């Protein structure tokens, strides 16, 4: 199967899905575009927005949707039913506050503002509640890693470029983020990956 | 098993649950709050948000993550993993666009303008994604619905509410909804159901 990623120059939305091609060591085009590129291909999408993967000629969408369909009979998956619940609410959880952020707000002062909101008034009772609901367990869902912990690590890396002391209270929080980063395939990527700012 | 929803008494984001407890035949306990019995029941939310489900004591929370594993294992859920993917990604689209609004707005002008300008601008552009990528098909996605369908009937059916000529261009869309509104179980559960505006 033929795997092409389409999306910004960024980890962003797309970065869940690099993580899991990663873990499961599967070989995919990671295509990145530039902003005066976007609207040509923005114009022919059935709903005009990315990540995009191609598989085989099919244009698959929605990074989450994507992801849980690439990790779907993989051990990234939840280990019961109901695991595959938990690992799903975790990461719509986390999905629902990122989504919270004017990414892509032009006015700068306005997005500053909100952005500051969010990370000073909100994100801190998402950590607290993160927190109290992994306890002293070793991954968020279960008693293996999931791509719920990959997504935690992934929004939680993104956050902490705008507020570095957003975990200064939750050493456990840090534990469950340097375990997903030292995953082999995970480490790899982390290595390799461009550099970008988001 | 023993399940028990917890919501305010609206359709909101319960109802795709409802939905689906309807149409696979399941018993459920249609728990619905009133504000007061709100911020008892909230403290004891490791997320503090609703709906959640309780199966046999546990609780689980996120309603598309309660929806999706309602439908594992079902038809509704996608017949391939690749429908699956498509089903969620429908979904998620949907869901995207109805977290735009502010529902919880105090400001009534404010409330009233915002509506307004994604009802002008935003939906009709969606709608038109939604109805191409239906086409001349029976369902959105497959030969036979999934649960894509019954969100596209409930996020429609509250977006109607507020701009009831939405759908006047988009017969295909109106036939969808009255396709779901059909189905033997979902027309029973839309006649038992308590009325209400949301
Ligand atoms: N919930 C969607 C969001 C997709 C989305 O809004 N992506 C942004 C980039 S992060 C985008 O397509 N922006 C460009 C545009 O809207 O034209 C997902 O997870 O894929
Ligand atoms: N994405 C979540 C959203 C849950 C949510 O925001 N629930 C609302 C009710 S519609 C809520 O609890 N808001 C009131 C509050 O948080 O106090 C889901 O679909 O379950
Ligand atoms: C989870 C994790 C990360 C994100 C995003 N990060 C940067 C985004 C962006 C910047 C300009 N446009 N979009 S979106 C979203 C959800
Ligand atoms: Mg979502």
């Amino acid at each position: 199967p033929n795997y092409k990623l389409t999306y910004f120059n960024m980890r962003g939305r797309a970065e869940i899905i690099r993580y899991i091609f990663a873990y499961l060591d599967i070989q995919y085009e990671d295509h990145r575009i530039e902003q005066a590129d976007w609207p040509e291909i923005k114009s022919t999408l059935p709903f005009g927005k990315i990540p995009i993967l191609e598989v085989d000629g099919l244009t698959l969408h929605q990074s989450l949707a994507i992801a849980r369909y690439l990790t779907k009979n993989t051990d990234l998956a939840g280990n019961t039913e109901m695991e595959q619940c938990h690992v799903d609410a975790i990461v719509d959880t986390l999905d629902d506050f990122m989504s919270c952020f004017p990414w892509a707000e032009k006015k700068q002062d306005v997005k500053e503002q909100m952005f500051n909101e969010l990370l000073t008034y909100n994100a801190p009772h998402l950590m607290q509640d993160l927190d109290t609901y992994l306890g002293g367990r070793e991954w968020l869902i279960g008693n293996s890693v999931t791509w719920a912990d990959f997504y935690w690590e992934i929004c939680s890396t993104t956050l902490l470029v705008f507020k570095p002391d957003l975990l200064d209270n939750h050493p456990r929080l840090v534990t469950l983020r340097k375990k997903v980063q030292a995953i082999p395939a995970v480490a790899n990527w982390i290595k390799r990956r461009p550099q970008t700012k988001l």
